[PDB]
This record gives C-alpha cells, sequence and structure tokens, in this order.
C-alpha cells in the first residue's frame, strides 16, 4: 500500500504545516501537524477541558463505531518549545492520504497548554519520530507509520514541505517526479528515538563550505533550523544590523535586509536553504526587527534541523531495519 497526502502551511510565515488525517467510522477529518521529532498521535477531542479548545476540530469517539477504550493507558508529553498535552488513550482507524490503519492508538487530550489552545488551526499531533518516545503508559504505543510499515510497498515515508506553498507527506514510495538530482541518503542513529543524523558541514551565502561534523535531528515539527552557536554567528554576521536580543529570544535583523542563503552537507551533497525561507518577519506587527530563521541551539541540548531546512528538500525517512535518511534538491 501507499498513502499520499498534502500538507499545508498554517499562516504566511510556515510556522507549522497541517495535513488532513481521517479518524474512526464514519471518518472525522483532523488537521494534524505531522512531527518527526516526537512519537504521539494526540487530537483535540470532546474529552479536552472545555476552556482550553478555541476553534479547533474535534475527535468525539462516542461517535465512531471502530473507537475502542485502551483500558488503562495514559499519555502526557512535553516539547522542547515548553507546550504540553495529555489525556487516555482510544484504538481507532486512521487514514492518511488513502493509507489506513486500524487499530492505531489515538491519543485523546484532556488538557492542553495555552499555546495549543491559542492555535486553532492545529487539531493534534502525528509522531512519527521512533515509537521509542512514545509516551503511552503503562504499554508504549507505536507510531502511525510503524503501524502501517509491514503494509507499505518500501518501508519509507518523504516529506515535501513548501515554501510559503503547500507540499506533500507520502508513505510507502518514493515520488521520482518530486526532486532534482539524486537522493543523498546519510546513517541515522535512533539512540535518542529521532531521526538523528550527522551534516558534514555549512556555508554561509556564496562563501567556502566549512567542513565540520554537525550532529541534529530531522524535525518536520520544528519551525526553524537551530545550530550551534559558531555556525549561527559566522551566518548572523553576514547580514548589517543582526544581532542577538535577550529579549527577543534570538538573533533579528533588519526588516530592509537581504539575507544570504545557508548551505548544509549531506555526505558530499549540499542542500541550499534561500536567504527568503530565514526570514521569520516582525517581531511585532509593525517592527521593522525581523526574525530569524537559524538560531543557536545552544539552550537546547541538540542541532534541530526543523522546517527552514527541510522545506529546502525532498526528504525521505527510510524506516528500513537500518533506519537512514535521504536528501535531494527540489
Amino acid at each position: 500500500s501507499t498513502g499520499s497526502a498534502t500538507t499545508t502551511p498554517i499562516d504566511s510565515l510556515d510556522d507549522a504545516y497541517i495535513t488532513p488525517v481521517q479518524i474512526g467510522t464514519p471518518a472525522q477529518t483532523l488537521n494534524l501537524d505531522f512531527d518527526t521529532g516526537s512519537s504521539d498521535l494526540w487530537v483535540f477531542s470532546s474529552e479536552t477541558t472545555a476552556s482550553e479548545v478555541d476553534g479547533q476540530t474535534i475527535y468525539t469517539p462516542s461517535k465512531s463505531t471502530t473507537a475502542k477504550l485502551l483500558s488503562g493507558a495514559t499519555w502526557s508529553i512535553s516539547y522542547g518549545d515548553g507546550s504540553s498535552s495529555s489525556g487516555d488513550v482510544y484504538t481507532d482507524t486512521v487514514s492518511v492520504g488513502g493509507l489506513t490503519v486500524t487499530g492505531q492508538a489515538v491519543e485523546s487530550a484532556k488538557k492542553v497548554s495555552s499555546s495549543f489552545t491559542e492555535d486553532s488551526t492545529i487539531d493534534g499531533l502525528l509522531g512519527l519520530a521512533f515509537s521509542t518516545l512514545n509516551t503511552v503508559s503503562p504499554t508504549q504505543q507505536k507510531t502511525f507509520f510503524d503501524n502501517a510499515k509491514a503494509s507499505l510497498d518500501s518501508p519509507v515515508f518523504t516529506a515535501d514541505l513548501g515554501y510559503h506553498a503547500p507540499g506533500t507527506y507520502n508513505f510507502g514510495f518514493i515520488d521520482t517526479t518530486a526532486y532534482t538530482g539524486s537522493i543523498t541518503y546519510t546513517a541515522v542513529s535512533t539512540k535518542q528515538g529521532f531521526w538523528e543524523w550527522t551534516s558534514t558541514g555549512y556555508a554561509v551565502g556564496s562563501g567556502t563550505f566549512k567542513s565540520t561534523s554537525i550532529d541534529g535531528i530531522a524535525d518536520t515539527g520544528t519551525t526553524l533550523l537551530y545550530l550551534p552557536a559558531t555556525v549561527v554567528s559566522a551566518y548572523w554576521a553576514q547580514v548589517s544590523g543582526a544581532k542577538s536580543s535577550s529579549s527577543v529570544g534570538g538573533y533579528v535583523f533588519p526588516c530592509s535586509a537581504t539575507l544570504p542563503s545557508f548551505t548544509f552537507g549531506v555526505g558530499s551533497a549540499r542542500i541550499v536553504i534561500p536567504g527568503d525561507y530565514i526570514d521569520f518577519g516582525p517581531i511585532s506587527t509593525g517592527s521593522s526587527s525581523c526574525f530569524g530563521g537559524i538560531q543557536s541551539s545552544a539552550g537546547i541540548g541538540i542541532n534541530i534541523f526543523g522546517d527552514v531546512a527541510l522545506k529546502a528538500a525532498f526528504v525521505v525517512f527510510n524506516g528500513a531495519t537500518t533506519p537512514t535518511l535521504g536528501f535531494a534538491s527540489k
């Protein structure tokens, strides 16, 4: 089997992407944030504290003839941005772009933190990291991809995120029309549960490529590109007036600037992030200070190849017995 679904930016900045997902019988369609940095499929639901729902579409398990309470199971998750959610668990039928999994753990939120409430466009998350990170207790649950893998034509999914435009998540096949040149594959460590890999270096604008190993994670659920402070300083030093602002929480730059591109290495190959992809717009409405899309990871503990980087590429998440990542230009 295969599946193919369009993923759409939630706003004019590409802060996140939502993909429609059918849950239950009859189908209830929710728009979920596909997140290769986590491993829980959780939804706003009829069980979510009413004051914490503000415009999201909810899953109502009592209206699904295929929903079954996973008795005793609870979940609770905290994300790198400080947001969180928790609740109980049903199993139900879940379909993405025509690919159907029966018995998928659907984690029903009883509580969500304010950032989720405040984002009316995201009805939940669909985790695509390794199932070892799934938070369901006492019986850890598998991701949608893990459950689907055996049925897929090939044990892969691909992320093709758009810049200010829709893109595609495919399951079970590699669309050879969706990228240019060849796909370069690189090793993955699953030791932390992430799609963790080592970039071979970087370049700023037309500058020379610096060969240096940068370990990080391919994370569709993180907006920006988070890299070591040395690398980020070298990038922003090429932008007149750019500075790190403790009050804003990162590098800002004059909105009048034209940003240089940023290149990252995948083996001997190179992925170029156009400068425009690094512009996240005014820090507050009407400001002439703009927020940068490349930020330091120094306070995180891990480097994160988030959407800023991934949307410059066609990305293969290869879930073969030894997982690997593939990147192609597009």
